[PDB]
């Protein structure tokens, strides 16, 4: 299972694991999609050792999280690198994920 953020971790999370890519899995428990994906991102995180793979539950507790990142589509995955942003794409798009986590950290 992937490691859970929170709105008190998140920052603390992505402050201390300096320049790793992060790949963050934003999810809600009514996304059907999300349920969808996961068991794949879970195989994907085994596979990618090198990459972080970490995930929030978007709901009332992290609403400030939710809206502090903007979040709109569930699910939304961000790829982070020294606490930044470098990408983002929306939906259980697995082909598209995996894709754009190549095109910031390509395998070996």
């Amino acid at each position: 299972g992937l490691l859970q953020l929170d709105k008190d971790t998140f920052w603390p999370y992505l402050e201390q694991q300096q320049d790793t890519l992060v790949v963050v899995d934003f999810y809600t428990d009514w996304c059907g999609p999300c349920k969808l994906i996961y068991p794949e991102l879970v195989k994907l995180s085994q596979e990618r050792t090198d990459v972080r793979f970490v995930k929030v539950n978007c709901n009332k507790s992290n609403k400030e999280l939710g809206m502090q990142l903007a979040i709109k589509v569930a699910p939304t995955f961000h790829l982070y690198r020294n606490k930044t942003k470098v990408a983002d794409m929306t939906g259980a798009k697995m082909d598209k994920l995996i894709a754009l986590i190549n095109q910031h950290q390509p395998p070996k």
